[PDB]
């Protein structure tokens, strides 16, 4: 989990940083994504329109810019603060330990 710049890439098999269990299971608290990007606080309208602000959706409970995803899958998928991305995967990757059955 977490890390610094080193891998010239990202998205699943692009950047380092391994996850555990369900990277997008309402966990993490890293508020980061990859090696120089965040989740973009859902409300900070400046670089890019994050998404349906806490007015249309049933106020689920987004942790500001805490790298995460609305529903689920395996890894989060939210924009970043860096005005040169608009989208990035949280610093979480398949670790060579945990497995998956269901």
């Amino acid at each position: 989990i977490e890390g610094r710049h080193m891998a010239p890439t990202e998205n699943s098999t692009g950047v380092q940083d391994c996850y555990r269990g369900d990277g997008q299971s309402y966990r993490g608290t890293l508020s980061t994504t990859i090696t120089g990007r965040t989740c973009q606080s859902w409300s900070s309208m400046t670089p890019h329109w994050h998404r349906r602000i806490p007015l249309y959706y049933p106020n689920a409970g987004l942790t500001r810019n805490y790298c995460r995803n609305p529903d689920a899958e395996i890894r989060p998928w939210c924009y970043t603060m860096d005005p040169s991305v608009r989208w990035e995967y949280c610093n979480l990757t398949r670790c060579p330990v945990t497995e998956s059955s269901v």
